[PDB]
Formats: C-alpha cells, sequence, structure tokens
C-alpha cells in the first residue's frame, strides 16, 4: 500500500511511520512546508501508526531529540513516539478489509487528515485547535496537548482494567474532534476501506 504523507503546516515536521517493533519504509523523514513523502507499507501490516514530530534536532548519524513524538532520539523511528502525538492508525488486509482511524488517546500535537486516495470509503480528520484550547493541566511545555493517561497515570484515564468511562479530559478531545478516538473504550470511529487501499496523511489540512 502507498501512503503519501504531506506537510501542509507552515512549519517543518518530521514524519514518522512505525508498527511499534519496526520502521515502516524508512521510518522517518524531514518534511518542510509543502513537502510530500511517499512510503510503501507491506500488505497485512497490523497496528501501523503515522505521526508528526515537532522541533527536532538530528546530527549526521540521525540521532537527536524532538519536543513532540520523539521515538528514542532517532530520525528513522523503529518504535512509537512519545506523547503528545496525533495518530493516524491502520491495519491493512485484515480479512479483505483495511481499518483506519485518527486517535487522540496519546494526545494531540499536529492537526491531521487521513483519507484514502482510492475509492470505497471516506477519510477522517482532526483539524481543530486542540493545542490552543488545551486544558491547563494537559498542556505539554514542549508544545501539544497531552492525554490524561500520560499526565495522571490512573486506571480510569489509562483504562488499565478494561473498564473506564469518558472523563472531563476525554470529552475535551471528543468535543473538538468527534471523528478521533478520545479514550481507549470510545465508540469506535474506525473507517472500513477495501483491502489494499492507498492513503494520504495531510498534516495541517486546513491552515
Amino acid at each position: 500500500a502507498t501512503f503519501e504523507i504531506v506537510n501542509r503546516c507552515s512549519y517543518t515536521v518530521w514524519a514518522a511511520a512505525s508498527k511499534g517493533d519496526a520502521a515502516l519504509d524508512a521510518g522517518g523523514r524531514q518534511l518542510n512546508s509543502g513537502e510530500s513523502w511517499t512510503i510503501n507499507v507491506e500488505p497485512g501490516t497490523n497496528g501501523g501508526k503515522i505521526w508528526a514530530r515537532t522541533d527536532c534536532y538530528f546530527d549526521d548519524s540521525g540521532s537527536g531529540i524532538c519536543k513532540t513524538g520523539d521515538c528514542g532520539g532517532l530520525l528513522r523511528c523503529k518504535r512509537f513516539g512519545r506523547p503528545p502525538t496525533t495518530l493516524a492508525e491502520f491495519s491493512l488486509n485484515q480479512y479483505g478489509k483495511d481499518y483506519i482511524d485518527i486517535s487522540n488517546i496519546k494526545g494531540f500535537n499536529v492537526p491531521m487528515n487521513f483519507s484514502p486516495t482510492t475509492r470505497g470509503c471516506r477519510g477522517v480528520r482532526c483539524a481543530a485547535d486542540i493545542v490552543g484550547q488545551c486544558p491547563a493541566k494537559l498542556k505539554a511545555p514542549g508544545g501539544g496537548c497531552n492525554d490524561a493517561c500520560t499526565v495522571f497515570q490512573t486506571s480510569e484515564y489509562c483504562c488499565t482494567t478494561g473498564k473506564c468511562g469518558p472523563t472531563e479530559y476525554s470529552r475535551f478531545f471528543k468535543r473538538l474532534c468527534p471523528d478521533a478516538f478520545s479514550y481507549v473504550l470510545d465508540k469506535p470511529t474506525t473507517v472500513t476501506c477495501p483491502g489494499s487501499s492507498n492513503y494520504r496523511v495531510t498534516f495541517c489540512p486546513t491552515a
């Protein structure tokens, strides 16, 4: 499957693609304002994530730091990034279907559109100013808006027991971005697409 990753933001982001224990394609790249990065994702990939990282410094070896979404200091991510990270999430060719969502479960750093480029399903978007409106307790100094699980580490926020409800914090993410997961047991906003669909992830899709 082909993912076109587009930075429409006015600022540079460092895109990242991982399935948690391995890079997808090169695993990460700098995207200046307007730049597009096309990656190939193995069919059958289960639990893939794409995210943006902000305010990175990397040396010539691809070792450094990002203020949001850092994946153990690498340019080319092998593992998931540190919150806060708006997440494009996908499972491909699962019994003939692709499954896509946007999640705020690990917080929000960059607005995002995740849309198929092929026919047969709709895209999802979380493009609200969640950072500007972020409740004081969830504001990350690095930039971005943390999820309550990351900040408070409670059974309720992290849904550790598999029993949890919506919270004042989850309802904030949900009010601004209804088409994104706000907590672990949120009513699924997953979109079902044809197996072997292709997709575009757009950072800052509106502004």
